[PDB]
């Protein structure tokens, strides 16, 4: 008698490949914690720069924690999960409104500081992927139906080159 | 290296519009009656800040609301005549709605759907339109957990 509508999906939240070992061992503990330095100070010229810190204190506390997690993540010593304990990205960040926009800056701001630390090529890819597809599972604020936008690292490659 | 598998946050459930038996048996003025106090109820909730204060402006809202209503119950099209296809999700992304504020608006539609003494007849009928249609609008996700389901059987002896 009345209309019926299907159930439904938003989006997927896609596969994420977390990077193996190799990109810890070749680029080593400290251009990864410079990586994540130079992440945040494009952060701080971007459009989303007032969701983050403005205090020193508490912004080289998140830089640490951030690097502590990347570097874990890349196949290095468990800095952040000694430390901080469980990842939970997606429920860490409920505390921030991440829509789309903001993840595709953030992207942006990430593909500019591996380019500018000199991120050795052969491994960028493999850092690349990882977070284009975690970093959709942080959006908690939608503004479209359309779903979260794709970047995959052949669309970017001539970027670094 | 590791690799965590593709995922959906949650389903957006099947929803059951309202058939024209509704609207027959509520006829226009209640069901106009139901939207303007189902809106007195919102602006004594805790999301009235999501909502305009004037007169002028609630008067507006509370029209274009109800004429919706009136024609997804099966009566004349004065909605999409007006404001066009409803397209009311992403109408609404434009309200940060996020799970709470679903519960906070159901409640406050559960309590209108009794003070204006809907037929009990379709009750059910309406309220498990709501129900499912709302979830849809949710654009704000705060905790892992899927949004709360209120089906009628949990709150049919409120009604009498
Ligand atoms: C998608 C867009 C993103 C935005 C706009 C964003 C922004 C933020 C903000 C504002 C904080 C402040 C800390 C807090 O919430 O208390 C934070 C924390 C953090 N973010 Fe993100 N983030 C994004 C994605 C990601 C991704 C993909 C990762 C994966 C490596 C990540 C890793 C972290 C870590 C490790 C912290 C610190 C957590 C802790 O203190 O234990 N973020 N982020
Ligand atoms: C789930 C929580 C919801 C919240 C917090 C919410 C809130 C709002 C707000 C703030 C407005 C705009 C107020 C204004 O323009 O002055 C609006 C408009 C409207 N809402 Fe909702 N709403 C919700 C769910 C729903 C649902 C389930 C329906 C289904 C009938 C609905 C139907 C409408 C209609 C028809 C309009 C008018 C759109 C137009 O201008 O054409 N809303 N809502």
């Amino acid at each position: 008698s009345g209309s019926i509508c299907e159930a439904r999906i938003d989006f997927v939240f896609p596969e994420v490949k977390f990077p193996s070992k190799k990109v810890y061992l070749a680029a080593g503990e400290e251009l990864l914690r410079k990586l994540v330095e130079v992440h945040h100070e494009n952060l701080m010229k971007s459009k989303i720069h007032y969701l983050f810190p403005t205090s020193h204190e508490q912004l080289r506390s998140l830089v640490k924690r951030s690097a502590d997690f990347v570097v874990e993540m890349c196949g290095g010593p468990p800095y952040y999960t000694l430390t901080r304990g469980e990842p939970k990205m997606r429920a860490r960040h409920f505390s921030v409104t991440i829509d789309e926009k903001a993840r595709e800056i953030w992207l942006a701001c990430y593909k500019h500081a591996l380019k500018d630390v000199h991120f050795p090529l052969s491994v960028l890819e493999e850092f690349w992927q990882w977070i284009e597809s975690f970093s959709i599972r942080m959006i908690n604020r939608r503004t479209t139906l359309e779903p979260p936008r794709r970047v995959p690292y052949s669309e970017i490659q001539d970027f670094f080159v």
